[PDB]
């Protein structure tokens, strides 16, 4: 699939030619409860990251690109990679670095003079050009480079990102409304509660431990002995919207303490009026948009494409492992081609251009995949689970009397178990527990028989400092350096590793597969 | 021999802070912290003293609290003096005693599950009368005045108690799994998970202390060698009443709830002592004197989680200083004031839910749920048809039904008597129902 055939389009050609094939079991493997169950988790996994963004991206770029832009460029984006990807199980959405990047990019064109919903459209124009050039001479086949090292940092980043950033979240609410003796019990609470308010911050506390907390236990009942077998395997798969529906109820019983609510847009409306129309004029709205910028489009569009490029195909990697037991194929070429070019034209529109995230995408196959009977016996490899999702996604607007009634920190503690149970697979995480055990209880695998302890040890040490200097990077002004950052960890592998380790204890800590 | 003692006392001092506290709340403090640690004390020192088996553990215990709880109410209900009906029901235990000078796996296990089941709900009922004292409002008055105890709903109280309760069950039970886990040097996570209880009590109770905004109920502790209610009793407590007359017919129907106790008390015994009848004695009338002061009877218990005659002496000297450390706890008023009873709630639903392990009813109500090819490789597993023991323990459902309906009418005094009632019941109708090999794979001595 990484291979270079030395034809125009071959790796395009070679992945639709392998995976459309498939297209009926596609369809028809969808049929089933589990199914149902992951449609109702990623819906709600990639609806949240979306107002969230969009209301972020409405304050930092003045409405220009705000949230319902974001809602229907991800309904339409991912209802047409659904249709289209060699990898249907990859959620396309909006992500913290594109956020960053929107950020820097509205701060340059207010600082320069230039509309910068008109910049956006020459950078998806160059954006177009860079990915059909990368797709016509095969650049995807750059992917075998990176390995288990890049892809298991990027993850475990990732997670802990996720993970943080809930946690920041629940802080917040508690900062809003501090614990205090009296309260101004007459405050306005339009648009929001203007001053704290008594019970919020525990009871949102207390949603998101009870959302968790149930979550977790019904992953336990489904991999347990408890109740008949298809039973039990069809409660523990609707897991997630059991909890989400039994704190969702707790909630709605409490009539007197408030709690923030789900909100989106009132209709498919654009942000802005007064800013931009639905479809953006490449020359300029109101004011002619100077060549020398569309030119110089280019550089953000390298930019914007290192990102899409680097974030969606690690995604790739991780979800197409052969662990995972993935077995219809993954098209890079195409996948990069349909992301990249989606996200381009979607720029004409003045939406967002979006990525295959991580953490949405690898929950998204976790909850298609089949366990044995502490093994993975395959995956429910399908174009319909992601259909729908999108297509949710793209009606949430007129979801209003359902979503706003669904907390956002029982959804908090849905993406604390995403950020938790996404840790699994990963040999990072499994070697930083390590670190705590004493070495008679180390697992049988070929890292730890054949590595002594604390060499092991060192590799996770290195990688842990890989981890801390990506997030200091994030965490600073130069948080658009991080594809390049992470970038340095293929050189790093390759060049600096062997100096320390040799050939056989990096194999065995850097395997392609387990 | 230090760490040992330290171990011991704090294990005494767990359930002794948790129990006397919910005693404190039911009788009004008539009995409550001070007094359980004084008598722990004093009956400790006794027993390392003069007891033959200085390895028992004598202190309060679940059945010993039930009791309590049923005896105050029904002084309530009769409108009699409770402090002093309980000097005449010691009257009585002592002459039983002097008077004086069967129980298989069935009645006792159904006896612990019994308790674990009290302990559970009460720690929830405790909790949604926390939420009815101060409800979840919009809006609430900022002149509640709080000199006996708050006044009216006060914001954030019971969302906080209920946090409280949670995070001390929920630390308490990670350390009990990280005790039994590979993480850490063994002998660090043991000596961390030996003392989890206090851990999590320590951690709930610094959680608290920092947030000084919000209102919990707290321990209530007196300062001193004192009772923690001055103004209900003293320390003496005269027979013929304080207030008003004792009456002479409760001066005469107190043995039948004496009865009660020493059924509650040689019970205990056999559940922890057998698996010998001098230091029930003793532990009956020193239980039977310490009425006479106001202070509770307490039940030697096994388990202590420890060249004859040194080995003797050496456990006698450990009982005597955790007895003496047990008595000097309530000079640390200061820190026992601070603890709010929501963590202690915590501390009651952990000690019922993990009291609920190793109890072959727990398990066996647990298989009601297991597909049968999940179930374990057991004697009564194997050698018992699936639904023969799903009717056996379904009989001992019925058994818990019976006792929890008579825990809640007003005759709830009369517990005991119910549970003993199971021993004719496991000698009689059972083998009628069931055949030899049956009961003894389901009621077996080991
Ligand atoms: C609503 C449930 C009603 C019961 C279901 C209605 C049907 C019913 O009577 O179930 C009886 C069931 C035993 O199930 P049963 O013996 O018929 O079949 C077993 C099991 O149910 C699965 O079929 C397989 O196990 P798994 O696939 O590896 O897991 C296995 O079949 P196979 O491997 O040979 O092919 C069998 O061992 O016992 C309970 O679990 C108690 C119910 C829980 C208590 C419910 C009441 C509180
Ligand atoms: C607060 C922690 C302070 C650590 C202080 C000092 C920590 C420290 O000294 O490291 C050595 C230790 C290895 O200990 P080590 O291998 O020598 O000894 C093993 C094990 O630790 C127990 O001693 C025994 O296991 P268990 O009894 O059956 O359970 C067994 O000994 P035995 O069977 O032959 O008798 C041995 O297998 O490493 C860690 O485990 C976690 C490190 C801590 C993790 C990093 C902590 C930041
Ligand atoms: C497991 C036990 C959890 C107990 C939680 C206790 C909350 C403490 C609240 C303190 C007072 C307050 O709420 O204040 C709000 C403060 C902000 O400070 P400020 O009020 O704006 O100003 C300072 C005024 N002081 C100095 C008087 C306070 O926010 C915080 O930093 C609290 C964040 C709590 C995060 C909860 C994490 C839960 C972990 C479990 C995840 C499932
Ligand atoms: C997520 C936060 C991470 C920090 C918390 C974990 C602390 C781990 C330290 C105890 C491990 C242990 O005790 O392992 C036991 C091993 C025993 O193996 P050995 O071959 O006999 O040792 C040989 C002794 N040398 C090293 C002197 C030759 O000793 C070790 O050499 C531990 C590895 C030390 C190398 C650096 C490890 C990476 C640092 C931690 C990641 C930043
Ligand atoms: C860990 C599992 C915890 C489960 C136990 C929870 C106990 C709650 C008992 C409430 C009943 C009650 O007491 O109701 C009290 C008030 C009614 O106030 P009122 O109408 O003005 O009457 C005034 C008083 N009365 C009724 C005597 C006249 O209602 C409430 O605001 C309760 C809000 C309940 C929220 C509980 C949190 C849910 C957490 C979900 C799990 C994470
Ligand atoms: C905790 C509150 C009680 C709730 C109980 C809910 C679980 C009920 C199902 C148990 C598992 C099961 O299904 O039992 C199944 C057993 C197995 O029979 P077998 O012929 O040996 O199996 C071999 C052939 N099979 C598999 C085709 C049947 O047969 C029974 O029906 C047991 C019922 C006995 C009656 C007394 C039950 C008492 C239960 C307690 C009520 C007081
Ligand atoms: C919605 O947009 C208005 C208008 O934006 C301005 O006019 C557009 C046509 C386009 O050229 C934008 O870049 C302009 O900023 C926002 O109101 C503007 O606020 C800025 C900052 O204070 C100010 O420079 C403009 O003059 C304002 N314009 C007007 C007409 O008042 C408004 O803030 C946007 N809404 C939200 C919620 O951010
Ligand atoms: C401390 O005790 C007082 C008084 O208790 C009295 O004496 C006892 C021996 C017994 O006879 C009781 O029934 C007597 O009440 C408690 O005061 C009572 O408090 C409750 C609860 O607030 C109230 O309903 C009663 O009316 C009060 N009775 C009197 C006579 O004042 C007091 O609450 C106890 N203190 C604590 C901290 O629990």
């Amino acid at each position: 699939p990484l291979q270079q055939t030395g034809q125009l389009f071959g790796g395009l050609v070679r992945d639709i030619r392998r995976r459309y094939p498939y297209y009926l079991s596609d369809i028809t493997d969808a049929f089933s409860p589990q199914v149902l169950a992951a449609v109702i988790f990623i819906y709600f996994a990639a609806l949240s990251p979306a107002i969230t963004f969009g209301g972020l991206l409405g304050e930092k770029t003045r409405n220009q690109m705000g949230v319902s832009e974001l809602l229907i460029s991800t309904a339409v984006q991912g209802i047409l990679f659904a249709l289209l990807g060699a990898q249907p199980l990859l959620v396309v959405g909006f992500s913290g670095p594109l956020l960053v990047f929107e950020e820097a990019f509205f701060s340059f064109c207010e600082t320069n003079g230039l509309e910068y919903i008109v910049g956006r459209v020459w950078i998806g124009f160059w954006l177009i050009l860079l990915v059909v050039l990368v797709v016509a001479f095969e650049g995807s086949f750059l992917v075998r480079f990176i390995s288990r090292y890049t892809q298991e940092i990027f993850s475990f980043l990732i997670s802990l990102i996720f993970i943080y950033e809930t946690f920041s979240k629940l802080i917040k609410i508690f900062q809003d409304h501090p614990l205090q003796k009296t309260y101004n019990y007459n405050v306005l609470m339009v648009p929001k509660p203007q001053g704290p308010l008594p019970n919020t911050a525990l009871l949102s506390l207390v949603l998101m431990a009870g959302t968790f907390f149930f979550a977790m236990m019904l992953r336990k009942f489904k991999n347990s002995s408890y109740f008949p077998g298809k039973l039990r395997r069809v409660i523990g798969d609707f897991g997630v919207p059991i909890s989400i529906l039994i704190m969702v109820l707790v909630d709605f019983f409490i009539q007197d303490t408030y709690t923030q609510k789900l909100s989106v847009p009132d209709g498919f409306k654009v942000s802005n009026s007064s800013a931009r129309g639905w479809v953006i004029h490449p020359l300029g709205l109101r004011s002619e948009f100077p060549i020398w910028m569309m030119f110089a489009s280019a550089l953000p569009a390298l930019l914007v494409f290192i990102l899409i490029f680097l974030e969606s195909q690690i995604t790739t990697l991780i979800v197409s492992k052969p662990e995972r037991k993935m077995v219809k194929g993954s098209g890079f070429h195409l996948d990069l081609l349909l992301v990249v070019g989606m996200g381009g034209v979607a720029a004409l529109f003045g939406m967002p251009w979006l990525s295959a995230t991580t953490v949405r995408s690898v929950t998204h196959a976790n909850a298609l995949t089949v366990m044995g009977k502490a093994q993975i016996q395959e995956v429910k490899e399908q174009r319909i689970s992601g259909l729908l999702v999108a297509v949710l996604v793209g009606l949430s607007i007129l979801m209003e009397p359902i979503l706003s009634r669904i907390p956002l920190a029982v959804l908090f503690g849905i993406f604390l178990y995403m950020g938790v149970t996404s840790l699994s697979g990963i040999q990072l995480f499994d070697r930083i527990l390590l670190l705590f055990k004493p070495p008679k209880y180390h697992p049988d695998v070929p890292y730890v028989k054949r590595v002594k302890t604390w060499r092991m040890h060192l590799f996770t040490g290195i990688q842990i400092i890989c981890l801390a200097v990506l997030w200091v990077v994030k965490s600073t002004p130069a948080s658009l350096a991080l594809p390049f950052v992470l970038i340095l960890t293929v050189p790093l592998r390759r060049v600096l590793l062997p100096l320390i380790f040799r050939n056989v204890e990096l194999q065995c800590l850097d395997a392609d597969d387990a």
